[PDB]
Parts: C-alpha cells; sequence; structure tokens
C-alpha cells in the first residue's frame, strides 16, 4: 500500500504531533484541498466543527481496497503517512461532494 496509519482510531487533536501538516474541516470543506508534502510525510486531519466528517480514498488510490477512515468528531484527528510519490485524491463518505486531494513529490 502507499500509506500507513499511525492512528487507527481517531485521536484528540491536543496530541497532534510535533508541528504536524494539518489539514482542517470546517464549513463542510477541507480547509487545504490541494496539499503538497514529500515522500515520508504524515498529513493529520482534523475536524474542527459538530458535523462528523472523514477522509476516503476509493479502491485502486492507497492500495487494493479503498481505504475509508473513521469518523471524526469534533476536535478529533486522524493521520496518513505516505510513502509514495503521487497525487491521491479523497472525499469524505458522508459528504462525498467534499473532495480533497494530497499530492506527495
Ligand atoms: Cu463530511
Ligand atoms: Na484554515
Amino acid at each position: 500500500d502507499k500509506a500507513t496509519i499511525p492512528s487507527e482510531s481517531p485521536f484528540a487533536a491536543a496530541e497532534v504531533a510535533d508541528g504536524a501538516i494539518v489539514v482542517d474541516i470546517a464549513k463542510m470543506k477541507y480547509e487545504t484541498p490541494e496539499l503538497h508534502v514529500k515522500v515520508g510525510d504524515t498529513v493529520t486531519w482534523i475536524n474542527r466543527e459538530a458535523m462528523p466528517h472523514n477522509v476516503h480514498f476509493v479502491a485502486g488510490v492507497l492500495g487494493e481496497a479503498a481505504l475509508k477512515g473513521p469518523m471524526m468528531k469534533k476536535e478529533q484527528a486522524y493521520s496518513l503517512t505516505f510513502t509514495e510519490a503521487g497525487t491521491y485524491d479523497y472525499h469524505c463518505t458522508f459528504h462525498p461532494f467534499m473532495r480533497g486531494k494530497v499530492v506527495v513529490e
């Protein structure tokens, strides 16, 4: 697969790492919908609002099957570590019109 998962479950936003690369979720949008990172970087999404959200990569994008992230409540976080260059689109399972991408250089 093209990413690894440091926290299977959502975790508290207060425990986001050291200078972490963060994508905030608010107002039904990923706030940084075109994020550029490098191979080896970890991206952390943080839901800033009451409406639950997740991140969802369709089958084939990060592995043979879809990567459906866990439901994230307000001030919950979820991370993925990208190990291969490429562009990886995602959406919110609950709200598929909400889209973003990670561009890994
Ligand atoms: Cu959503
Ligand atoms: Na912002």
